[PDB]
């Protein structure tokens, strides 16, 4: 039997705890680096890694003195100036074979002397030879191409690095230090209860799914990076129509298109902006009544996916994409996707985008 | 007064880009003296708040000005950047870009910016008595005048112009590029202009090929690279609100990251090409697709190979190119979505900016 989304879902929660009890080690690598501090941080990712670094950003700017520029690397490469106050550059890439990625690496080592770390799945493989330091995200070799367990590995690295990274740079002291380790202990606790919820929500709201024409999340602040990698995961998968987008972004175009078939999610998170999306819901559920609603802790209806514990909006990206990697699984398999059939496989390669053909089952 | 079937469309305002730029080209070394004034000391690291087509017109632009001047521009989204964004400590120069003045995400930007630094704040509106006003040092007409359809066209072209000219004439004046060159940038707009209305018929006779392509379209896509994702961007806003089937404008090598894997049959996809050090990437691309969608497209300037290239009559390079390779797509958004019967002259969710707390007053629409 070949592996789906599914059996990478189902070991995230396993994973993450590892991820959790070891991430000082990675963290102390980073930091040999930039012994006296890295104030402005370049992320330069593409796909699912962009995505991630989006979903950790403001965690880490949050608790640690750090400005993150996120840039796709081809136009990186091609049509940007590298910074003068450049402290730290990352490169991500779960399977290190992204040749955007790569290259853009490459010039920033011809370039400039700033520190250079790589972030990858596989530590040998061709992202590492443009990096000072190469680390590990976690989740060991993915065998499925829309990627699940290795996003969320990403992300939840990325926080943790910058939390230690806080704490090691005394921007946070030991109480903050441990109080975010244990909301992530929570979260990860709460990783099978989460699974079985999205599960719930699902049967419960599959008719509506099965000929949704277009999907939309909406987010905010840190769960932008969330719709971001929903529109990836169901644009792969489900292959209808799908976007992410920022709650304002929204207010300036996408809004006028709006039909009473689109099926449209509200992330929310407890903010200082939280009272927008609830008009802009209010508003939309006048015209659609396919909306839903994924959010933490409480939940007021049938149509709100709780994901049953309590993160703070940094921390959120965390565990708020798990929802949408099985409903992306779900979907597409409803609607007779058969996602163990690959497809476009000579793709990457021919493009020159990826070094070689894809490792999946 | 009010009259109903004399209504100005989108096509009466891309009507009146050809002679709009002609003042704005006339005129340009004003608005780029009073940003200059502003800056004595240079400028290095620019950041500009904007949304929706303002963000696109600015996305059009960057490295058009980077590639003159030595400067590095930011763009922003104005309502994430005022609640989850940190300011650089190395910021030179803000610029907020509105066309109404009436967006609250871009005005409360730049009120933050006023209140917590001292670095200065220039204003580009096509409404420089609008809210937007209060937190710029100084607040420069981008030339359009008002535009009372909410799809703007004109208003966005004049954004793309103006900043393109502000970037030229901050090159020449601080010395970074010769007499010669500015010059020969001048001539390359006017000439650009000039080719508005050939531009304009191109785009119909294209329209009239393939229009029975476009009439059941249930996604469109268009891919470009470097100054020509602004173009895209806008592609996207344009057709999203009027075409208002999905639409998506996306970079070239973003596209090979996941949204490969959606291509079906049924996809419109528009590619547009420049002269490049990647145009090589476009072409595999083109060709690849174009085995699995009969519906490709190209745009294109000066000559193109086959009748499903629609050929904008003019040399521009790749950093001038937004100026004119938007003309096409909103000339296609409006026909387009008038042959799939959504009736553009009929105003919908007027109630929005307000309600949702995202403008300051009423869209004054005709």
């Amino acid at each position: 039997m070949k592996p789906t989304m599914m059996t990478y879902i189902n070991e995230e929660e396993e994973m993450c705890r590892v991820i959790l009890a070891d991430f000082q080690t990675n963290a102390e690598k980073l930091e040999s680096l930039v012994k006296n501090g890295a104030k402005e941080w370049l992320i330069l990712a593409t796909g699912s890694s962009l995505n991630a670094a989006q979903s950790a950003k403001y965690y880490i700017e949050n608790l640690a003195d750090v400005r993150i520029t996120i840039e796709e690397p081809f136009n990186h490469l091609y049509y940007e100036k590298l910074s003068s106050h450049l402290d730290l550059v990352i490169g991500i890439s779960q399977s290190g074979q992204s040749t955007s990625t790569i290259s853009a690496l490459e010039r920033v080592k011809k370039e400039a002397s700033v520190p250079v770390v790589a972030l990858t799945s596989d530590v040998t493989s061709e992202i590492a030879e443009f990096a000072d330091i190469t680390l590990d995200i976690g989740s060991g070799k993915e065998r499925v191409g829309y990627v699940t367990k290795g996003f969320t590995a990403t992300v939840l690295t990325l926080m943790l690095t910058g939390l230690h990274f806080a704490y090691k740079t005394v921007q946070i002291d030991e109480t903050r230090f441990n109080n975010e380790i244990s909301a992530f202990s929570r979260a990860i606790d709460a990783i099978p209860a989460t699974i079985a919820e999205t599960e719930a929500f699902y049967e419960r709201w599959q008719e509506e799914f099965a000929t949704a024409p277009k999907f939309t999340a909406i987010g905010y602040g840190p769960t932008v990076g969330t719709c971001k990698e929903f529109e990836t995961k169901f644009s792969e998968t489900v292959r209808v129509p799908s976007q992410g987008l920022d709650l304002e972004a929204f207010m300036h175009g996408p809004y006028l298109e709006v039909n009473p078939q689109h099926r449209i999610f509200f992330l929310e998170t407890a903010s200082a902006v939280t009272e927008r999306l609830v008009l802009l819901r209010d508003y939309e559920s006048k015209y659609t009544p396919f909306t839903y609603t994924v959010k933490f802790g409480k939940g007021e209806d049938d149509r709100t996916l709780v994901i049953p514990t309590d993160l703070d909006e940094y921390q959120a990206p965390f565990l708020m994409i798990l929802p949408f990697q099985i409903l992306a699984h779900h979907i597409a398999e409803l609607k007779g996707n058969k996602l163990t059939e690959r497809i476009y496989t000579d793709f990457g390669v021919a493009m020159k985008s990826k070094t070689k053909p894809g490792d999946y089952a």
